[PDB]
């Protein structure tokens, strides 16, 4: 239909969730879970931004207050997000990067969710305050047996929700869910997130390729094909130009603003990539797909595989669909017997 | 202890240049002008982060406050900037990116120095919250004549402090001055920059080179021998770990703290490079100079170019003094006549 | 029951009126509701806590920006209030102090209820940054006909919610309904308001009287008569402490926390007192009955009196039980005929 | 125009402070410590609005940093300023309300000026959010022995520097030195103190008295027959309007603004006042006289008592001058001999 009217749209992050919420019919526990979210987030943000550093360096000489030893935003934003994210009553396991073990929610405090998240993504590089960032995956148990670490192994073509939280000359919440992908800017004045892009949709190519060619010398034949055609066409065409932050939430949200193709592929050190599956690629691929683009590991698509351990790495190759095309043609070239 | 000299306790950005300007027995106007750059930069920083979007965004209404297509950022950072800088009482010329010409300053406000900014580096590629900058270099008016745009077509060598902010996952500002380089750390809760990092020194050796590849194609053989053995390394080393975001200001930053070389050289397609000389060549080559770097344009040092124009462009290599030597060696190897 | 565990509760506003949303088992109208006021509540205290005040002062040269005329709190915070409330799809009929006439929300926009609200009590004294707040009520449309003036006169004992936000050392919202009263303190850095007390009942005697003493000429005898006994206790014990801000909140607020009397009696000037009642009295004295104290006009409760204008004045006292019931027994004392 | 003298543009305290010492010819030790204070007030003024207490309340578990009771607003903001102020290296000395003893400064960070503060004033009411403050004398150290509390002990008309900032509904520091009274609203977005009222001048008569009147039973006769003639003029004029927030730096700082006067005389209960004089007393005064009003006790001067003690007490009375001449003719009508 066409809405016909005197209509004024802002729309917040809360209020999005709600609606959506409304519309699906759910109890609400999801809406708790998302709005927890939203809190954690925020929380983490302002960490990052070191707002009350002035304090680690006695302004008001340390007495105590925060005690003597680390609080490293890598540990600090950890257990911000469990904590916020116990307090829902709406999660029954969480797996985190951080955490060697699947984190079993207190029978009092239990839900029917699954959130595998990555606190601090990038964080190694902190020092030269690089853009890092928080990814999370949603999934709903699958079960009636008592919550444990296998209910975290389901592909990503399971997840309920998933997205990004990234901190960079601004912050920025990516949420994406069976409905589409939607961005929200956080004003920090307020701290509230806003509607900024609605339904975003990814380029069917695009003009920018992002690769450590650090690993040039580990990388498969298929990869240095591509890469080669991307700086030397053979059209005469105008080369694509290259990027690569390091981070990968950076990297990717890079990819779905102006379109290209990210890539961290497997080389021999990590046969099977360094990415981990269900904390940073799964959601990362499930936002790409829900975007418009493609997310494969280079023999199949990355939401389809099913884990196997929790912390399982996975290559990864995402970005525009015409891009991520035809790098998966030359890796069928050179696949043979 | 025989300590005229401590750091146990919390020294700001504005006691810091205060104490310094004691000591250099200074009249008082730099520090008026250098506490006018903490100001401006405290100000883009709110800005960058988009302290405010709600307004903007129609939560009260977009009625004349909204409205539309006036203010962007690098228009508005453009302005705090000059006003912040004219209100200072301390310049007499100023050179900025996003105007074509030099402006003298009003007689009434007008001072002796001469100020050289690019108020927000890496904004074309603002839109998927990549880390951004501001960049600055400060000469002090030598000649007599009617300030004009020939004052600030002095040598880099010549600086009397310059140094950057960068906003990232925090905001940072690096000053270099005589004596050294220094890094203060905005709090943003109380506005205050902390000094976290006193006489900060680049590494001699790195293991990170920072270019964009895309351009490969049309790179001077010295520049390709180079990224070769970076990949390839002939006495079978580790190979160096390639980065770039593509943001002047974020590049440099990483570079001045892991090490490595940051490279944007003279590539066809725009044969005099395509960073600025005045306001983002000089500024990061006399950082670099001062935290015990190396700034070649290829042929010759940054810091000694005479300039021609104000807008005047230039290629330039940066970083740890091995690997910026390293490069030069091979630049020798390849051409004279 | 007796809850036990390994509990932590960092409840928050949104987690909060969600929940008890749940237990309502409401469609999540009214949940819309309270959180859009939550998200105009946070808005209203950052302007009032002159956040971007450097840019009417030209920081940036205001070069039309926020445009010429006057951004008056007083009326910014009113648009900030009707936008975010009609933008919730909640509500059908507005009633503010601002506006001479009930607001009638567009049909594409209607709810069913009605909020009765003062954007900026105490304006009228912000030049010497006094203690100034929100005060809201809200009833639900009691009919069918096309909602109206006539929706808004309903007595305040027919309030589903009420409540005020105080902006003052620190900005709080406390909120009343059916099953109590419960303070959250704002931690402005993340944009969250934190229940800091639950339940909040007040002391049955308090030991501090709040009235405007300069209008001792035209006080009423029982007025007159009560006051002199809290100066002058006949069983010669400690007089009452006297304390009178000029700001209604204020005011209220320091009598629900350390308990006593807050009067603003009828004066030959005002014969029905200068508190209007929809939006000040009503609020206060259904905050002040479910935090268990009194709040009658000397002759009735406060929240029995079917209204016949939107904009009628009431006199109020309100407080402990204790000293309302001391004063009310002067009243019936006096009272003749 | 001929003016020498610019009021168009912006002013920060920064850029005020530092014109001010070019012009005194100051060795920049005044500056270092009024640029202090400013760093003190803002970092306590953040601490009083309450930005980080969801740490406190677990948002990440209240492990060893939230733990308990240790931090008061109170302690911290002694602490901070005590701390800002040592960090300055130009305070010798510095007597707190909450240290029972004058707090001589190390010989390496020592100074040559005296401060006297009262950190946090209208504490002991901070649970309903009551306005409060912070006020500081200066006084140069005029000895030669080593320093010691006698140093602190000059009369207030000694004073170099004094002032007060106000946590009310938005911050405030009004800075009077021997030229005059200033005011500077802080723009917390960029922590920065804007200069919003030059050469604050107080009204000649005002409508306003300011008194705790729960104490009617003890005042002298002066007092008693003053608040009379205020609520019932005998040239049938219209009544004084009484406004009493039980916070001396709100009190004061309204009194300033709207004119009138406040008392706070030697209430039987208390002979001697309740208000300090070194860091209470003195700079209102100073304020005040700078501002164009009266400072009695109601004999004598305020400034003029020559300490006994540096806690010392003393009856106060300020504000407009026709008032608080008006109150001294009542003072003289009843005693002498
Ligand atoms: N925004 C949303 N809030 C809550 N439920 C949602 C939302 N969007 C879709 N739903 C669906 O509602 C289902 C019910 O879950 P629940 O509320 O836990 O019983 C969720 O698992 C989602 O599939
Ligand atoms: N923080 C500082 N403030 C003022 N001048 C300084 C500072 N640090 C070094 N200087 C030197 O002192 C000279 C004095 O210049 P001026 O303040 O205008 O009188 C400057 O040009 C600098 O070379
Ligand atoms: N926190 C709350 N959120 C929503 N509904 C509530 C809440 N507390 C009580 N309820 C009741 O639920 C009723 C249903 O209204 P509604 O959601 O508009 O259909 C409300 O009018 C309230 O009486
Ligand atoms: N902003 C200012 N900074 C420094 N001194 C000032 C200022 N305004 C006035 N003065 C006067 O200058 C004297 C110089 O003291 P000092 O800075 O320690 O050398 C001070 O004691 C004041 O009387
Ligand atoms: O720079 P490298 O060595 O290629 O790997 C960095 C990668 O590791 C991560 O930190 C996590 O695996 C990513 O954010 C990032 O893309
Ligand atoms: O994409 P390119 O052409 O390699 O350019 C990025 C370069 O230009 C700039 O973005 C100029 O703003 C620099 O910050 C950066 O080094
Ligand atoms: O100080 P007065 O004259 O007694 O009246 C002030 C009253 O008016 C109001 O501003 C609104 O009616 C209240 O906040 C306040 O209590
Ligand atoms: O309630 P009282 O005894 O009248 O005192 C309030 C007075 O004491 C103080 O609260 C001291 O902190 C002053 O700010 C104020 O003027």
């Amino acid at each position: 239909t066409d809405q016909a009217a005197f209509d004024t749209n802002i729309v917040t992050l809360t209020r999005f969730v709600m609606e959506q919420g409304r519309k699906a019919r759910g109890t609400g526990e999801m809406t708790q879970l998302l709005n927890s979210l939203c809190t954690a987030v925020k929380a983490i943000s302002t960490a990052v931004r070191k707002a009350g550093i002035a304090h680690l360096y006695g302004i008001a000489g340390s007495t105590n207050v925060t005690g003597d030893q680390v609080k490293k935003l890598d540990v600090l934003s950890n257990d911000l997000v469990i904590n916020v994210l116990k307090s829902s009553f709406a999660t029954c396991v969480l797996v985190t990067e951080e955490d060697k073990n699947a984190i079993i929610v207190e029978p009092e405090k239990r839900g029917k969710y699954v959130v595998c998240f990555d606190p601090l993504d990038g964080s190694s590089n902190i020092d030269c305050l690089v853009s890092i960032g928080t990814i999370f995956g949603i999934y709903r148990k699958n079960s009636t047996d008592e919550p444990s670490e296998k209910d975290a192994l389901q592909p990503g073509r399971n997840l309920v929700a998933a997205g990004y939280a990234l901190y960079g000359s601004a912050t920025m919440l990516v949420l994406a869910m069976v409905n589409g992908v939607n961005c929200f800017m956080l004003d920090p004045a307020i701290g509230e997130f806003i509607l900024v892009d609605r339904n975003v949709k990814i380029k069917k190519k695009g003009s920018i390729y992002s690769i450590n060619e650090g690993y040039a010398k580990e990388f498969d034949p298929a990869i240095t094909e591509y890469i080669q055609r991307k700086k030397f066409p053979p059209d005469n065409s105008a080369p694509y130009g290259a990027a690569y932050v390091g981070s990968m939430v950076a990297d990717v949200h890079r990819t779905l603003v102006y379109g290209g193709i990210f890539m961290y592929p497997a080389n021999k050190k990590s046969p099977k990539g360094k990415l981990r599956l269900l904390y940073e690629c799964n959601p990362m691929a499930y936002v790409m797909e829900k975007a418009g683009g493609l997310a494969t590991t280079g023999k199949e698509a990355v939401l389809d595989i099913v884990p196997t351990d929790i912390h399982q790495r996975a290559p990864i190759i995402l970005g525009s669909p015409e891009d991520v095309t035809e790098l998966l043609e030359i890796y069928q070239k050179h696949a043979a017997k």
